[PDB]
């Protein structure tokens, strides 16, 4: 109240100000920018208010306040405080006509439209709150309502975010990375449309808003793997730990023996991951600190595709993120060498096959067949197997849960932890407040979500009231094919909506996450559903970052203290 | 005797290991390649001895072991010592032929090759020494029959420092990036030919020697620069330090008066800077720590180019360097930032005209004129001039003895220290055993610094012992004009061949450089042309690292403390 107040207390004298102080065209465009600045603030208020109560009525622990609706009035207070201060600075500083009254008035007509944004999505998270029933995040509407509502919020315009204030919710010591990935992105957009704009941060809106709904998935299939070619592949490691184990594996597709709990003189036998087309190689890759005992010898030199540490204790699975369609086991080695100093393990990190060439259930069965043949050639590998732990990532957080839950169907020892960080758990397509916040991010338009259960699932190819007006998309309406076939709802591919009778097996959960990721409500609803079943999984949330900060570690200090949140949480695992 | 004896004792059996166990063709290879390293070995022994004994014989102190002669052994036996290792584990790892013979091979022959070339490398060496006066570093003779020695040089060929094995003789942790540093020449290289290099290492020597010469100054005037552009420039900022005073200025092109010292009640004004072609803004730009007295005021703030700190005690004077063709003052931020935490003076990091389009004097006496204005406007730069401290880098190292020194010549007080790192201070043309290893070097070859000269000076466009027969460049000859017009004997080009009455007024230097460079031989010819007039100058000599590691501080573990050791110098001056 008293941020609201002190923008709306300092503007008609700053109107004044500028107005008796010349005609010319500036002084309406400053006196008309400030009072649309007061307008904006007294208008964004009330609405302000009604979501932080009922925020407190949502979340899931007082402890946590991890919800779309903290996210979205943190985003619309960090853009009123910026204005607040840079308001301050100005009155602070106007005895002179010094500075030139077009950078102010850019600066101010940019934080006006973001304002304008803001308060078009707050009441569009209004909207939402009083359509659904308050203590669930998600809907339980049918696919074509669901459809309407996504339309009908994707068809707001993005003029703010994407131009000069990119990175404004963010911490200041990160935003020059966001701003040359905006370049080198829209850099790879226009060299492969045709198969300089960076003095200008004006013009980067204009393309950074194209790029959301004029993408193809095969498109970002390089943007997360450009962390694999051969000069950056190279130019990471200095930062990486010592090591000396670091070789690839080649199974065999051939299916062999394993036992189940329930009784074990009775073993049961799966059959290789086929997916009708041929099993092949289930590529792997052990990434260990030191050679271990019984496994430099040739049991695993016969398997490489073209002292000694002794009887190690456990190892640690892993399985990469990049959104099954990208990233591969060879850009997570900069954390993955770090992994190994402190926890003495040998990271098997399992390289899976990736959609949409390989979708489901290709690639849920060779990481099966690979976690399975994990128990048995325990020394093969350089371990025992009396315990395991698990590891997840951007998007191989679901299969993280997956191939750990799947496998209590079968009878055999499941892990007794997972270690998922911000996984993609909802990719049942549905709106939600912290969804809303999907395109306006840095990385990734909403248009990188929307179009990464296309490839896994292998698909075939008042609104407001009378005299709001805020700039709209009228680029074109995008109808996508967002079709929900029964294939898509299902614990095997989204672990929540599943029946609840199968979930009682699972193992014990550690799961983290960033206040402004889309996938926030996602892992949200994980703790509700399992908290009322008994079965503890704690949740803990970081604020000021973007998702996909596990490979980005080595940039800041507020990305180190994050992707090491995963390290210190995977380690509670290892005890007996 | 023992390093070389141990290469030979594991010949015959290796040779009867291979040969007797298989009629292919890998056996005759492996055995040739294990005779022709122990000839190789036993061959180089002797040459190496007598170049260490006249090396021994040849140095002006033993605190600083730094010739060329020091260099070359070092380089040879850096190689020495990778082959032993290589025997050494082969031998060691020789009970089964699992390893493939062609990998080995391949290594090894690369190896054979690096030693033969610098086999001739060594013997170039011992003959220079012998044709020329033992206890002088440099050559007396005159243009024609030094250039014959020169293009007796150029026709060798070097088709094995720059395969592979790239980068022996530096520190491991830094050969990666000089991997992706020649796969960024080779590309730049063939797309400013034309208006995949990282996976096959034996064909990159076949196009970077060809690059070595075949490339233009127009062509390198990128390559340094290349962190100028905002994006990298950007990107490279975070590891820098804060700031606040980061902005440019932009001097009058008008003449005004100065004082001088020898009488202070004659006065004596300035000529403009004009090169014939009219004065023009001599742009500065002051780097600070924080605000400090009587410099954020209308007078300041009135130059920029479209609490405080308290009344400052001295200035930090710095010229840039980048080979007098690129890297300008909008490159250098990132360790400057640094020097402004410890040293607590404004660095005015000046921003002088560069070669060619801006030879001497124009690149000279605009930053004698930034130099000169600084002494007069010392407040409105946040200082009081009551000490001058100098900084220096690749091509701004002799920045710090031509002007610095010329200023004497005026009468006007001269500076009381010189900090140099790595200077280049012999620009005249002619070879030395220092300029012998500038066709090894990975960052820049031989006719990078050969001609940046012609830049400066704006220039107008038994040899072997028979059966001694390597691999010889015959890809033309490259007959560039080098001749030596008498505006490079001056003083103020290369002030060694200085009339020595003038060098006795000089300011004591501080002067820092690397055991591998092209500019070592003349860094060490300098402290010997003071030594012997009295005047004190200190010489600190460093390995395993290339020259031009100022502006790659914070990329190694090595290169860390070496560019920090130019700060520790350089608050030498700082002190009464």
């Amino acid at each position: 109240r008293t941020m609201t107040q002190s923008l709306v207390t300092l503007a008609e004298d700053n109107i004044a100000f500028f107005s008796s102080q010349g005609p010319g065209e500036t002084a309406q465009r400053l006196s008309g920018v400030f009072a649309g600045v007061r307008e904006q603030a007294l208008g964004l208020e009330p609405a302000l208010g009604r979501l932080l109560g009922v925020a407190h009525l949502f979340d899931l622990d007082p402890e946590t306040p991890a919800n779309g609706y903290r996210s979205l009035v943190h985003t619309a207070r960090c853009c009123l405080a910026h204005l607040l201060h840079k308001s301050r600075y100005v009155a602070s500083n106007r005895r002179s006509i010094f500075f030139r009254t077009s950078h102010n008035l850019a600066e101010l007509e940019a934080y006006l439209a973001a304002l304008t944004q803001l308060r078009a999505l707050v009441y569009y998270a209004q909207r939402l709150l009083v359509t659904n029933r308050p203590g669930v995040l998600f809907f339980e509407g049918d696919e074509g309502l669901t459809a309407d509502f996504l339309r009908e919020y994707v068809t707001l315009h993005k003029g703010c975010f994407y131009g000069r204030c990119l990175g404004f919710q963010f911490t200041p010591a990160i935003r020059p990375f966001l701003q040359t990935i905006s370049i080198g992105l829209v850099s790879f957009g226009e060299h492969y449309k045709r198969n300089r704009f960076a003095i200008d941060p004006e013009l980067r809106g204009a393309e950074f808003e194209r790029i959301t709904q004029n993408l193809d998935v095969h498109f970002w299939k390089a943007f997360w793997n450009i962390t694999e070619m051969e000069v950056l592949s190279s130019l990471a490691n200095m930062a990486s730990a010592t090591v000396r184990v670091s070789r690839l594996l080649s199974l065999p597709p051939e299916a062999f023996e394993m036992p189940l709990t329930a009784d074990p003189t009775l073993t049961v036998t799966i059959s290789p991951p086929l997916a009708h087309t041929g099993p092949g190689p289930v590529l792997v890759r052990l990434i260990s600190y030191d050679l271990r005992e019984g496994q430099d010898s040739e049991e695993l030199s016969s398997l490489i595709k073209s002292q000694q540490a002794p009887r190690s204790r456990s190892l640690i699975v892993h399985f990469h993120g990049g959104g099954f369609v990208a990233q591969t086991s060879r850009s997570h080695e900069p954390y993955l060498k770090s992994w190994a100093q402190e926890l003495g393990a040998p990271i098997i990190s399992i390289d899976y096959s990736l959609a949409p060439e390989a979708p489901f259930p290709r690639a849920l069965e060779e990481c099966f067949f690979a976690y399975c043949w994990a128990i048995k050639h325990c020394a093969l590998l350089g371990s025992t197997g009396e315990r395991i732990c698990l590891a997840g990532d951007s998007a191989g957080g679901n299969l993280c849960f997956t191939v750990a839950l799947r496998a209590a169907a079968y009878g055999v020892r499941v892990p007794d932890g997972i270690m998922a960080a911000y996984p993609a758990t909802m990719l049942q397509p549905a709106a939600s407040p912290s969804r809303l916040l999907s395109l306006m991010d840095p990385l990734l338009p909403l248009s990188v979500l929307s179009k990464c259960v296309s490839a896994y699932a292998g698909a075939k190819t008042a609104a407001f009231p009378e005299g709001f007006h805020p700039r709209r998309s009228s680029q074109g309406a995008t109808q996508m094919p967002l079709y929900s076939s029964p294939i898509v709802k299902n614990p095997f591919m989204s672990p929540l909506l599943a029946p609840d009778s199968m979930l009682k097996s699972l193992p014990p959960v550690h799961i983290v996450a960033c206040a402004l990721d889309p996938m926030l409500d996602d892992s949200v609803m994980l703790a509700r559903r399992l908290r009322n079943l008994g079965q503890p999984v704690t949740l803990r949330v970081v604020e000021d970052l973007p998702h996909g900060f596990l490979t980005l570690a080595a940039l800041c200090r507020e990305t180190r203290q994050a992707a090491e949140l995963c390290v210190e949480r995977i380690r509670l695992v290892l005890t007996p």
